[PDB]
């Protein structure tokens, strides 16, 4: 466990910033005798930073999830502070690199996109840790090569359970899936975008969107839904997503802010009705 020699002894540290987690600024920094790029997680100490910590590390080493290398309590600026190290993540935001594409994304792909964060949400269900978050910010690439992978991040508010937790990170999923398909939020699935998805594809998302957190699909059923099970089998249908993603770039941020306001919402003890 954690470390409480001074960070700067292992790593060189930057000002560049590669994120923001509700607990704190994630920055680029180097393994000092390895030269390796990772990134820091500076956690002001508190019960909460001790928890991510904790969740964090668990869930370390399961498929796709960011690896946690080390973690250091020091002090910094007269406060103690949790520094999580993990593994760089170079390739980005999952959304960003779709963007990024022109070439034609399938439905196939969003598919195989969705069997990962799958994978990753039926790890964390099995060790009984909702994620509580899974959003665009959190979804990230190792590299900005072909071959990265996927990895989901930030614990900051997992919880360590709770069927109602798990179906917020199932109602995550859905979320993602629908833009995903189409590359707008879904807050019915109109043409021309949704013209030519599978209807495989709108099932999984109706049971996965239940306004009704009971309805919804729990990760097993996810994972053996045919559309995922099956992901590799699943149309070759070129999406109108990257195209949208570019087209609607300027309204990004904002569909962004309300995936994080709906996921707050889930989060509160008692809610309007
Ligand atoms: O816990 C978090 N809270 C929300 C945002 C976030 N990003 C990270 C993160 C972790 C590791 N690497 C990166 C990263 C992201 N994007 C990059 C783009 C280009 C170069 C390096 C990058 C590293 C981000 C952790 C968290």
């Amino acid at each position: 466990e954690p470390k409480k020699y001074a960070v700067t002894d292992d790593y060189q540290l930057s000002k560049q910033v590669l994120g923001l987690g509700v607990n704190g600024k994630v920055l680029e920094c180097f393994h000092r005798r390895t030269g390796q790029k990772c990134a820091l997680k500076l956690l002001y100490d508190s019960p909460k930073a001790r928890q991510e910590v904790d969740h964090h590390w668990q869930a370390s080493g399961g498929p796709h999830i960011v690896c946690i290398l080390d973690v250091y309590e020091n002090m910094h600026h007269g406060k103690r502070c949790l520094l999580i190290i993990m593994e760089c993540m170079e390739g980005g935001e999952l959304f960003s690199r779709i963007q990024e594409r022109d070439q034609a994304f399938t439905e196939r792909e969003a598919a195989e996109i969705m069997r990962d964060i799958g994978t990753a949400i039926q790890f964390l269900h099995s060790h009984n840790i909702a994620h509580r978050d899974v959003k665009p910010e959190n979804l990230l690439y190792t590299s900005k090569e072909k071959d990265a992978v996927l990895k989901l991040t930030d614990f900051g508010f997992a919880k360590e359970t709770e069927k109602y937790d798990k179906s917020c990170d199932m109602w995550s999923l859905g979320v993602i899936m629908y833009i995903l398909l189409c590359g707008f939020p879904p807050f019915g699935f109109p043409n021309p975008e949704w013209s030519e998805v599978s209807e495989d594809a709108k099932q999984l998302i109706r049971l996965l969107l239940k306004t009704d957190p009971t309805e919804r699909l729990t990760i097993t059923q996810f994972m053996n839904h045919p559309w995922i099970n099956q992901s590799m089998v699943v149309p070759q249908t070129p999406l109108h997503t990257a195209r949208v993603l570019q087209e609607d770039k300027d309204h990004w941020d904002e569909v962004k802010e309300e995936m994080t306001s709906a996921l707050a919402t889930m989060r509160v003890d008692y809610d309007q009705v």
